[PDB]
């Protein structure tokens, strides 16, 4: 008559992922921050795990988990999670891969697009009361407003989310190129892209710059005060990926130099974001969303129940077999 | 040794005109947003004009001028000049038709992407203060924002920038439906797109309605209280391209009333636009730009260049045969 | 109880024309390959005529109609009958444009992919039992195929059918050019295309050469022994346009040289064509296909359903008002 | 003063390799169709080999190498080798990936565009003297041509042709899906395609079948008696992967039933193929290619020097370290 008990860390609202675990898990919510803030009995008997991207997991904080055997990011980044202490200590890990790719890239041609275009920065003016009544004015209100048809857009990781981006570039007249030193040769073939080989090569050629890769153990920081100066003068930089992924403080003072003209940012190093703490407080030429290019009602939810549909497996069958998308069987024993 | 007299009318910025123009025209301007700003031996004595958008030319402000011959507009739209009186009168009107066409409809996408993923209305959140820390929050903050694939964009006007804007459209998963009653059958094929009829047929089956057409004597307040009461309940409306086409008091009541979730504007009936002034005052989930979506500075300078090439060939040559862009030789007599 | 004659001058089937036109006229067929072969009944009494491409009306032949006030062209090309006169003489001419535009595109990239892929000519060899068993001989027997990204397309004549190859040659990688003096400046920014001023430029510029213009007063044998030798040494050259466009005199002499690689020709200065007579007789590298790029079950159909339609708006309304797709409402009185 | 000995197993002309292994290995050739045509020699010291596609090397073949330490396949395909075998005698087996995948892609289209237009067969029959002079005759004559715009295109096997075919097809209207069991969901979204989950949902769905995948031990005769009756009435199959996936025996009597409209074959289960010998002897609407879809001049070349460039590496450098596309690392020991 007893179930295993399934806990949603850092979330309240199941209502998505009960119908699909009510005869298969007792379902809680913590909502939770950080591991300080489960409750005793959760780390002793949660069986498996739910969770989003608000909350950290290391070896300290999974050790505390006591019949845990598997966890389900309800979206596709884990770099919030340690992946290979969570394999070592006999748990399945699991992302949720697709449900958000052409929504992000969606929010990151809107970004691109607001920074060519200035749209955003222009009706902060026109709410700022500024009037634009001659075309020398107009001119003087959108200045820095460039042409796209011959620009050079530069992707750092062509996965799911740099695909479908280059796809969409490619519309505008953008000159696609990407880098990533984990795929083999020829998918710059099948999609009609051009390829480098460095990152310095990337930066150099392109005149936006827009990131698309996993946050892992080797590139934290990729964008930093050293990789910041091979990039083009008053280029453009784009980041939906992962805050992590970029040292603010080089950014920041790129940003008051000039050298690079602007930046959209969906993601940051410390999140939530705000405009008045932090390295950035005071840049000029920045857009920020607060970590929403993922969403979309039809995302959400297609997300959140596929997430319930991986713990419903694990529960019902044998892990990691059943599992759709573990990310870390090579860790798991 | 005497040279004719070239007027720019409203603006007052001729740098790029007069490297063109030196050996061929007196080049003055007026500075003036009427008619009754300009100086009596420009009306008298001007033999060619240049204008942008911001002045308006009847038949009354036409008679004022004795010598004209020519009036060319930097821009493609004509709709604020009497084109039939001006060729009554004797005077031809030309335009610069494909200098940002592109610009324009980059812009247009960009309103579209604001639109559908809220990306400016997300940033005035954060600088608004609102903090975003959770994932019901972000939820919350960013609530409207749609899955675009599958979505229904309907374009009303399919020229140069419904074309580009359709192909753009294509990337994103749109379904492009458009009206224009004045092209032939055909058009729809060469581009893989699905035309309407009518322009009821349009609304009622577009989740997103975009505006392309000219303003001409028989499309003013196009989207009116009638007109607006046929469009999908919760669809978005952008314009960047006359403000005319669109009965702002008929708009401002369907965003109040949640009938169109929201509308982004880069022209307006009366320009320069306030959000302090106007039947828009407090419209909610407004988006609005200075009528900047053609500027970039190689459009600029493009359309200005040959703006004044067409002033030279019909100083130099013979009016209408010399002129490339005349858009009223019918009417010239 | 009289009704109107109407005519299918060039066809014997009538079967799909039947149901549109049971009440309104009177259907005989004269399957006649000239005006010498159409019964005294009809040249007198026809008040309406249904024909195709296999016949041609000068002022002579339409002058031995008496009571014919319209014709209308089961498809788009209108070249075959004298426009002018017919206006002169009281009769609308009418076409069908846009029921074949994208299966004569197919058929236009199926003959381009031919060339530079050599898949016909790989075919024949293999039925005239040629052996291909090593690589080296796979070279040999497919010399000639070339890769196609980076080449140059160019268009001549970019309506309808060249519109629809322009899109579909890009996603080939084909850079696309195209000479069209008739359209105005801003069409080539829409379709993100590159433009030439003169037929010499795209002759110069282009890898491959593609037709796709009317056959008027002003382009017969535009591809002549003067234009052939402004093409580049090797290119190829597709004509599903009209036969009339191109010397097949000079075409030859180019194939035999070697001037031009090879030559897919769906239509010809003298069709039926003959691969035992005619100027290209003995011409090597050349593809031909008789007449058939317009060819599909669905667009014989709309167009010859829409076809009959002309005819009964034209008999039933009033002429050239009610009509949709006449051609010479300039030249009618 | 002694280098190590290079092979070219299954052809002789080495030209494009030699400028590359000059200084590193001893460069001959064996001109060889089968293991039996090797010079002892070359068995006993060759330390590398170069191979194509015409020569088989089974567990048997390999053993009697005693020398051999890598095998590079001029091209992609490797199922001609027994690849676990290879790496259980300490041999690495490499390809060349990328040289070929958008000549493959063009060649997969002109094929599908030859079946849907039909224009290979109506050259034919130009050949064959047929005279088209009517209507009703080019009717006849193209009988089967079909309209595009709607038709579903199923792709098996997603990989650089199968998604550059994808991009392609989808600019000529058709609706593509693909079916591919070994990629992990998303990828259909980044590419805005359709995935289906088994052979079998593929093959209902689609008008015309395309074969992209590799030639592997789970999908011999993927293409059977069983599965042919699971496709459409009168539907396309093309093929330019693999003979090996195709039953000819099965596929000869749907073409002559009528069940299968069509079919385009690159591949063939037994090549250089024959019209005369074979089960696909009498075989009706069938076109046929020499395995030529692979070849351009650039493509060629390509893929020799970087197989000259993988061979230098491994005499060089450490194998497997130093290989860039070596394909048994898993096996090699
Ligand atoms: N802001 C948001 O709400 C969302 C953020 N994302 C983020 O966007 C990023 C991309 O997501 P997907 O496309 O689904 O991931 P994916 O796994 O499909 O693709 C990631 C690609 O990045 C490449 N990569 C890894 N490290 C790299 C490096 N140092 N340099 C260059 N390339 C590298 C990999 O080879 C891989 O191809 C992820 O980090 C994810 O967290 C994704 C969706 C929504
Ligand atoms: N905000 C800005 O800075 C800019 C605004 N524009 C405006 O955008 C509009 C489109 O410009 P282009 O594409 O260059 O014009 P265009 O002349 O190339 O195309 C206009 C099309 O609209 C169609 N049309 C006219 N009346 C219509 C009606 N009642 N319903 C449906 N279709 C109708 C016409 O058939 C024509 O095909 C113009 O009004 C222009 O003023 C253009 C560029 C920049
Ligand atoms: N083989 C077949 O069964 C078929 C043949 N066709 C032919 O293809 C041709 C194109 O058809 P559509 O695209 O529907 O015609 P369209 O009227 O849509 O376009 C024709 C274009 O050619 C341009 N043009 C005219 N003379 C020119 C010259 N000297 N140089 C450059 N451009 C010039 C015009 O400006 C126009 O834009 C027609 O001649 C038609 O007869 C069309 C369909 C099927
Ligand atoms: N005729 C010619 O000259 C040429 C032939 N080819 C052939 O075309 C085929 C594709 O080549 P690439 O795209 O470079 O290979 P690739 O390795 O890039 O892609 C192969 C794809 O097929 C999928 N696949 C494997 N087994 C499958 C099955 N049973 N059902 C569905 N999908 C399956 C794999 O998941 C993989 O994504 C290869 O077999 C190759 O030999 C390639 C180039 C030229
Ligand atoms: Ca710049
Ligand atoms: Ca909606
Ligand atoms: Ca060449
Ligand atoms: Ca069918």
């Amino acid at each position: 008559s007893h179930m295993p008990l399934v806990a949603l860390l850092d979330g309240r609202d199941c209502t998505v992922e009960m119908p699909i675990l009510k005869d298969v898990a007792t379902v809680a919510f913590c909502d939770a921050q950080s591991t300080q803030e489960i409750h005793e009995k959760v780390l002793n008997e949660a069986v498996g795990a739910l969770m989003y991207h608000t909350i950290t997991l290391t070896r300290e904080d999974l050790e505390k988990f006591k019949a845990l055997r598997i966890i389900v990011r309800i979206g596709s980044g884990f770099d919030n999670i340690d992946i290979k202490s969570a394999g070592d200590l006999g748990i399945a890990v699991c992302n949720v891969p697709a449900a958000s790719v052409e929504e992000t890239a969606d929010s990151t041609l809107c970004h691109i697009l607001n920074l060519y275009r200035r749209a955003t920065w222009l009706h902060q003016a026109l709410r700022e009361g500024t009037r634009v009544q001659s075309v020398e004015q107009i001119r003087e209100v959108a200045s820095g407003a460039a042409r796209i048809r011959g620009e050079t857009l530069g992707i750092i990781g062509l996965g799911r989310v740099g695909q479908a981006v280059a796809l969409r570039a490619k519309a505008f007249g953008f000159n696609v190129l990407f880098y990533d030193p984990y795929l083999s040769d020829g998918v710059e073939r099948a999609l009609g892209l051009q390829r480098v080989s460095t990152l310095q090569d990337l930066l150099f050629h392109s005149d936006c710059v827009t990131l698309h890769c996993g946050l892992n153990e080797h590139n934290h920081h990729l964008i930093n005060d050293f990789t910041v100066k091979q990039m083009r003068q008053g280029a453009f930089l784009v980041n939906t990926a992962r805050g992590g992924l970029v040292d603010e403080k080089a950014l920041a003072q790129a940003l008051k130099e000039g050298r690079i003209r602007g930046a959209a940012l969906d993601v940051h190093e410390s999140e939530p974001f705000s405009f008045s703490q932090g390295p950035l407080k005071d840049a000029p030429n920045l857009i920020c969303t607060p970590h929403a290019a993922w969403y979309s009602e039809q995302a959400s939810i297609e997300m959140r129940e596929e997430a319930a549909r991986e713990i419903r497996r694990a529960i019902t069958g044998r892990i990691p077999d059943s599992l759709k998308n573990c990310v870390n069987k090579d860790h798991l024993t």
